């Protein structure tokens, strides 16, 4: 059956925007997964995975016994899609048991981790959430197995369908680099968004970088892979050499016996894949990653043996049974134990990687500093599990259950805690009146608000409003923020606040990042009131101001708005259109294409642009609140051409006397052109739309202002 | 960006079930479209396009400067599109201002004409969709050159993106047959569902089959695809001459001139496309189809002409300037005026499926008739011009407005009206209590009332339990139907009606319709008893009984379900696999994935397989209502494989002992094995989920069996 997109290969996809419907959705629309999870016993649940581990099945046996070290694998496969230039992928939603991850090479018969735990699922059924159970899993494995953890939050809620996400342009699964969709250019340059070095890897290939078993090079891979997800080199070592404490890997005989991954596999394998046709298929015969290594003398127990192994023996290069690339301790005696047969041992095996952590010489120190201190070592390995575990779960208000951290964490972005009375109704009508009354304009208003609110991304649920961290490095140098203007607004709003609180009595106060938000709604309100409308922005307080101590400056990097199509604004040129990435922002911000539609065409109309760039600003009442954006765009008067300087930017020009009347950009004129989009530009843009798009534009302002406000929930 | 369709091209598609979401919707939740539409004025609609028809605009000049004839063929496309295989297509949703059909070749230039309604649409906003406005211009401009309409009913609410449909399998546009995906085989076969002879056409190749130019195997080609859109050779032959006796078509210069397809163009195009170099590119000069034919001497106004031109002539086969086949008329004088220039005029011409209508020998009968009796061709030609534009509206509860035929035509497949008292609560009390005391079972209650309800296609509109039709000819002999049993339940409902309306003071009366769904209510009712649980099913009287006289048996052959996923039921061997028919028929039924699911595991526990079939029977309690089917279905104790004689069946084994549980189908174990809907099979299989699945199932149950009821709306 063709379709649309063979036909239009490069037509934009709104489908992006409108995932997640309450159509594919079983559960109620009043479900509401933290209430449930509230009320999880959830010491029961811990009880019934700890005698899972041990309880061994015959169509998937348990190494040694004890499938920990398959559990621990698995929940760090679920975090470890994480890209932090996006906020994409991670263990947050699930993602792991749909496509197209389930069916990732190095997600192999991680189809039967999640089976394995199927009855626990089925019997605490909505009260614990897939996503929820994979990480708690892991948390009871490593507990199992006597490693103390840093602690569990709940509050992941299931997903129903594959998330859209850009994992690369190979047609290839593990297609080695410089082909003809590399992900690779210039000096090994890894293409933003990506944060693995081949199509259907979670970080590195395991041999060495394109499977040549070079240590030193492999630490390169390892360092920017994982710097990609958020981790630094002390946080990389304790993790790969905490996970490796653990289990071994599965490659007992020839690759060409594993069959098709479970999107593939026939109706008959009910969900699983990789089926093999070597000797038993499983246990003792089973063939996973292709790689035969088994890291300790425990590997069913926490221990320090990992960093004793790798530094108390030199290593020597050898091939596992289906050819792949490891490590052998040569003249080691045989002291690790086989998985299945009691009388047989093993010499220490590594994979590449793992000597990667002795032979980068800026690894090599870290390593030593947790061999020589295996206190030091546990407790990075705590402290870097659970940011691995909860890194995508957004502001610590989210976080549910008895095991939550005390301690804040410096990258969860920490909002102090409101100790005071809030502003009521008649405060904020207040102080709406002193913001107007100041000589602050609509355009400055919303351009404040607009930038403070925007920075938020439902993929991690980092950034928004609540913090006012658009007064702190970076955010107040950023350009996109026009960092002058954003200045000389702050500087007003701090002496209105400052009058404000200094009257007050009995503890009540106003945050400035409250006050941001509330000078962004009387912009608003004064825009509606420029039109001939009284209408009322609505506001919610509570926001608090984190300090410059409380923000890591490096991890705000990625926050930064490099392109943002609600302001027209470019940072630089791009490979993808304007227009792709404006649709890439909405999805971001959670909005449907009718919300991203109105949304813009309101922004454009009161003087949101960077730079006052009069480009799309289709209205002669600017900072009026009118669906003149629609009525002109779409007015066939007008005939659009591209600039003979740039064929980004678009003149239009009266159809019958040639004059110029209009400027726009390619983010401009797709709601004219692509057939979704002015579909609902000619909604809002109808002689009966005034009252309409007032009211969507308000409604829509209103969500982005309140997208972190986990607070509420 | 690589994709799961990308990856796994044959996994089941389920993102057509979750389409026209409240996401993609910019009108509000409770938007009502025909509230909108019963407060617009349709008079002045009417004034302002019968003002357009001669406003000619520069950038697309009106032939004989009069719109009309564009208008006339804009409308015929609009419908032109449906098929009576599924119902799919047709002018009811306005999809031809969305991909693909804005941009199929057939439809060049036809953005030229929505764009000159846009000012139009602007004026009377959300009361007027584009559905149902493009077919009124079309009557407007039957009726501004002088042809009195039959009438015509709004209520065509708006969608928002584009319809999934199979418009065959081709990856060139207007490819001939015989390609690798011929959409033909054996003696000129058309695929079933398609209507059309080739991908980008509305029904045939006006040079006739393939290109070749012979006007009796073209009305081959006329015949076949005209029945697959409902229309008999009568209705045919009047559309055809009635179309054609207005307006011309456009061949002005070769091809190679025209442009990308509007979603092909330009972002500076603005929604347009088939932008053409040749000369000033438009008017005089235009371009569409590139054939050169004006078939009357007063193209912008009603008359005979057509039938005196087709037979008082003879023809020549002729080139047009763009190298069409077309005909010419032997010694002719230049009779017909030229679009443009007051001082040319043109020899008669006509196209090869013109010449169908006269040397086809059935056709030539009918436009003799028409010819010899123009008042019998105005008369058929406005009535199939009113089934053409009206057939994918459903019932005639649906139509607005007032100018709505008074006349019941048969094609509606019309339901009696109402002229006595209903039942109400205590009187559906006392039917249900008898159905249940007659001996009737949960399995034959369920199953009938599945049958009767479950032909309601949404694409259309058709079928439903409204009507009673399935005590008709063909339903009542349908296989998938059962008769025989059928039969039997429906003399012992016929027997409990008689005594119930025999006892009845005033008129107090119940139809066989409701009494049909009424009963299969009490079958579901006790159903839930026999689990152990005191369930009410909903119930609207309000159905009546359609006669035999009132059934076209022809026309319902497209309703018979030769696969029905619900009832494990397939007719032969298909091309395509079970599973993916069972997704088209909930689409056709408007079901989301999880209400699918709901539904189809509890008719597998009800009994409601055809023929009894234990196929996907996962349970010890057949007509009990209860989880079993999801709870079994997941048990991982249970390995699932093909048979040896049928490798579309297949056994369940307990995994350790070998003995077999249980068997199904692609259609039972699909819900296993594609990783959506397991994830929704799981929710129905857990623990906490009994009455969930009790109360879900309930509602989806009422849905199906109010599928038709637009009495109630
Ligand atoms: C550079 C980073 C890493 C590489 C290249 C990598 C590679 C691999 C490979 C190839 C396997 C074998 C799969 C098989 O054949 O069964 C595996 C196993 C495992 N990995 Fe990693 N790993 C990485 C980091 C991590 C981290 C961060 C953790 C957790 C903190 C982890 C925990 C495990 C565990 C527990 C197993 C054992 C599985 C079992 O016993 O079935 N690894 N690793
Ligand atoms: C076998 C069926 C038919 C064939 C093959 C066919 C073919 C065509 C073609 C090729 C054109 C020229 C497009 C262009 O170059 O502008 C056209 C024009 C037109 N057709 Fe048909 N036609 C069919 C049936 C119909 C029917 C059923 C109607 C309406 C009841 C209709 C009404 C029109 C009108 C009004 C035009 C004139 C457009 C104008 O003035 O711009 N035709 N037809
Ligand atoms: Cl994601
Ligand atoms: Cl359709
Ligand atoms: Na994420
Ligand atoms: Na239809």
């Amino acid at each position: 059956g063709t379709s649309n997109r063979d036909w239009w290969p490069n037509q934009l996809d709104l489908s992006i925007l409108h995932r997640h419907s309450s159509l594919s959705d079983p559960m109620g629309k009043d479900f509401n997964y933290a209430q449930a999870f509230e009320k999880l016993d959830l010491a029961a649940v811990k009880r019934d995975l700890h005698a899972l581990m041990t309880t061994s099945q015959d169509w998937w046996p348990a190494d040694f016994g004890h499938y920990g070290g398959l559990f621990i694998r698995m929940a760090w496969h679920s975090a470890g899609t994480y890209r932090t230039a996006d906020g994409r992928g991670g263990a947050g939603e699930g993602q792991q048991r749909f496509a197209p991850l389930n069916s990732w090479p190095a997600n192999a018969n991680l189809d039967k981790a999640r089976r394995l735990l199927w009855p626990i699922k089925q019997k605490y059924g909505r009260a614990i959430s897939w996503a929820d159970l994979l990480i708690l899993t892991g948390n009871v494995a490593l507990e199992s197995m006597g490693f103390k953890t840093f602690g569990f939050a709940g509050g992941r809620a299931d997903t129903w369908e594959p998330e859209d996400v850009y994992w690369g342009s190979e047609k290839i699964w593990l297609e080695l680099s410089g082909g003809p969709n590399s992900r690779y250019s210039g000096d090994r340059q890894l293409e933003n968004p990506l944060a693995a070095v081949e199509m259907g890897l979670i970080y590195v290939n395991p041999e060495g970088p394109d499977g040549n078993p070079d240590p030193v090079a492999a630490a390169r891979d390892i360092r920017d892979t994982f710097a990609r997800m958020a981790m630094n080199d002390e946080e990389t070592v304790a993790l790969i050499a905490g996970g490796h404490t653990f289990g071994k890997t599965h490659g007992a005989g020839p690759a060409s016996n594993v069959g098709a991954e479970p999107e593939a596999a026939g109706i008959e394998a009910q969900g699983l894949g990789w089926k093999s046709a070597y000797r038993t298929g499983k246990g003792a015969d089973a063939i996973t990653s292709g790689l035969e290594v088994t890291w300790t003398t425990t590997p069913t127990q926490w221990s320090h043996n990992f960093f004793e192994n790798l530094f108390g023996y030199e290593w020597e290069l050898t091939k596992s049974p289906a050819g792949a690339h490891q490590w052998v301790a040569k003249g080691a005696d045989a002291v690790i134990p086989d998985a299945f047969d009691p009388s047989k041992k093993h010499r220490p095996t590594m994979l590449t990687t793992d000597l990667s952590l002795r032979f980068d010489p800026a690894y090599e120190k870290i390593s030593r500093r947790f061999h020589e201190n295996p206190e030091q070592f546990a407790d990075a390995f705590a402290r870097a599990w659970f940011k691995l575990t909860h890194r995508d779960m957004g502001p610590r208000a989210r976080y549910l259950g008895p095991e939550v951290p005390a301690e804040v964490l410096l990258w969860q972005d920490p909002i102090p805690a409101v100790d005071h009375p809030l502003i009521d109704a008649a405060d904020a009508a207040e102080l709406k009146a002193k913001v107007l009354a100041s000589g602050l304009t609509v355009s400055q208003l919303v351009s404040t608000a607009w930038a403070a609110a925007s920075t938020f991304r439902g993929s991690d649920k980092r950034g928004g409003a609540n913090g006012a961290r658009i007064r702190l490095a970076p955010q107040k140098d950023w350009e996109a923020n026009q960092p002058e203007q954003l200045a000389a607004v702050l500087e007003t709003l701090e002496a209105i606040r400052t009058a404000f609180n200094g009257a007050q009595r009995g503890g009540k106060q106003v945050s400035l990042a409250d006050l941001i938000v509330l000078a962004g709604c009387a912009g608003v309100e004064q825009a509606a009131k420029n039109a001939g409308h009284a209408v009322t922005v609505p506001f919610a307080p509570g926001r608090a101001d984190a300090s410059q101590e409380q923000t890591d400056v490096e991890s705000m990097a990625v926050l930064e708005p490099v392109a943002d199509g609600f302001r027209n604004y470019l940072k630089g040129k791009y490979r993808v259109p304007a227009e792709v990435l404006l649709v890439d922002k909405a999805q971001l911000l959670t909005l449907s294409a009718p919300e991203m539609t109105v949304l813009l065409g309101g922004l454009r109309v009161l003087g949101a642009n960077v730079g006052q760039s009069r480009h799309g600003v289709f209205t002669a009442r600017e900072q009026a609140l009118t669906n003149d954006f629609f009525v002109n765009l779409l007015d066939m008067g007008t005939e659009w051409k591209p600039t003979a300087a740039d064929a980004d930017v678009f003149e239009g020009r009266d159809r019958a006397t040639g004059e110029l009347k209009w400027t726009g950009t390619r983010v401009d004129l797709v709601f004219g052109s692509h057939s979704q989009l002015r579909a609902l530009a000619e909604v809002y843009g109808s002689a009966d739309a005034q009252e309409k798009f007032v009211r969507d534009f308000v409604a829509v302002w209103n969500k982005v202002m309140n997208l972190d406000r986990f607070d509420l929930a």
